[PDB]
């Protein structure tokens, strides 16, 4: 199950829905650049390691590109080039002037030190300076990196560039001390609890006092529910974590499942809670449903089970095609995952502008601004998927490839 290939099949899939010349498929079913380095540090021991990195531009027609690094062991090219595919759409659905990109190493860090991992980071950096930059290519972070790797990052560009310009741009997901930005922990979850709010009003529904069950419980999973309970006033009632799950009718409260999660290492065995496990917990009887853990959870084995009237994917690709299906025919509005878990990507947006104005804003500022574009990305994938009589995700692959195709046209690239 080649990672590139199902995302190419996937974008055939859509442009059978939409009017899109056979040369601008072509050209969007390629990578526009993809780099593969050898990483070479010097370990605690004494010795030199060398280790494979990746950095894919998949497209940058309406500008830079933009995706974070991944250090997997599991990494392959073929992962990172996929992700840089779903990257070109996930900025193109929420309207930002990025094109798409990831980056990878072939690395376990857990077992890698703090200075190994430093050495790691700014290795990475001498490797692939020569094809990013604030206004070429900005990575960010992803699965095993975090913002003190950024930071080693965007200190080690800072030095290759000789401080010639806006060094602090060409990474994002800094710490706050050097260029960073406020509101990006929680970004995704704010994302996520945007769309899920508009799609209620979209289903003339007011979600003060309903039921959310949370599968996943995260940074994402654990922050979806609890800015439920604030902002959105619905009653979380079942959350999950890589064990078990915990369900309780009068509902849970994050912060005490948090609590009890970092005490223990899991969610289970709760105080005055059921204890249960993801599959049942996957259909109960709640308005909305926000899987935020591992992919492919929903197939058509239990699709049909499946209860929740809103589903918000703040994973990526938790439902397969087919029970995408059978929640369309039972009537239940999904929300795209790369559109709903847009609140990462519009984040990093946020924090390059300050980056590149040199002025940076506080937390109502970046709450506001993400709250427009989540709305405004929300309501424009729905009216395609009202108007085209076709799926919510597949309005997200019309939304974004139609942008991304008209930016093709405009370059010239393409003239057809
Ligand atoms: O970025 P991000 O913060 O959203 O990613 P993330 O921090 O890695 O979130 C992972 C979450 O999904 C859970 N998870 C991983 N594999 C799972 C599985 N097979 N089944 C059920 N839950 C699983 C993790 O549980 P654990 O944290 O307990 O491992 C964690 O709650
Ligand atoms: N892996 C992250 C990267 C986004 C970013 O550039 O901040 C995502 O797309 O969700
Ligand atoms: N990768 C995350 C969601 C996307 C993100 O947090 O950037 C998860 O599966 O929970």
């Amino acid at each position: 199950i080649d990672p590139f290939e199902m995302a190419v099949k996937q974008l055939e899939r859509a442009a059978q829905y939409m009017d899109i010349s056979e040369e601008a498929l072509e050209w969007l079913k390629k990578p526009m650049r993809i780099v593969e380095v050898s990483v070479p540090i010097e370990m605690d021991d004494g010795s030199v390691k060398v280790f494979t990195g990746f950095r894919v531009q998949h497209n940058w027609a309406r500008g830079p590109t933009k995706g974070g690094i991944r250090w997997h062991p599991a990494e392959t090219l073929s992962t990172v080039k996929a992700l840089a595919t779903w990257m070109t759409w996930k900025v193109a659905v929420v309207d930002l002037p990025y094109g798409g990109g990831k980056g990878g190493i072939i690395v376990n860090p857990k077992e890698l030190s703090e200075r190994e991992q430093e050495r790691l980071a700014r290795a990475y950096i001498r490797a692939v300076y020569d094809v990013i930059g604030p206004w070429t290519d900005i990575p960010a972070p992803d699965v095993y990196t975090n913002p003190k790797i950024m930071g080693w990052m965007m200190d080690e560009y800072e030095t290759i560039m000789r401080r010639k310009g806006p060094a602090f741009g060409v990474i994002t997901g800094k710490p706050l001390s050097i260029g960073g930005s406020l509101g990006r922990g929680t970004a995704t979850a704010q994302g996520a609890i945007f769309t899920i709010r508009e799609a209620a009003k979209a289903l003339g529904i007011d979600l003060k006092g309903k039921k959310i069950a949370v599968q996943g419980y995260g940074n994402a999973g654990y922050y979806t529910a609890k800015l439920a309970k604030e902002q959105l006033g619905m009653t979380v009632v079942a959350v999950s974590d890589s064990r078990g799950g915990i369900y309780n009718p009068d509902g849970l409260d994050p912060d005490e499942v948090l609590k009890w999660k970092r005490e223990h290492g899991s969610v289970k065995d709760f105080p005055g809670a059921t204890n249960i496990t993801n599959e049942e917990l996957l259909e109960l009887e709640v308005d909305v449903l926000a899987p935020a853990a591992i992919e492919e959870v929903i197939t058509e084995k239990n699709a049909d089970n499946i209860k929740a009237k809103i589903v918000a994917e703040v994973a990526n690709g938790p439902v397969t095609p087919e029970a995408d299906d059978i929640l369309r025919e039972k009537g239940i509005l999904q929300i795209p995952d790369f559109l709903c878990n847009a609140g990462g990507v519009t984040v990093s947006y946020f924090e390059w502008v300050q980056n590149i104005n040199g002025y940076y804003w506080t937390e109502e500022e970046v709450r506001e601004k993400l709250d427009k574009k989540m709305t405004k990305a929300f309501w424009e994938v729905y009216n395609t998927h009202k108007d085209k009589n076709i799926h919510m995700r597949d309005a997200a692959y019309v939304v974004a490839v139609s942008r991304v195709y008209q930016a093709m046209k405009d370059r010239g690239w393409v003239k057809k």
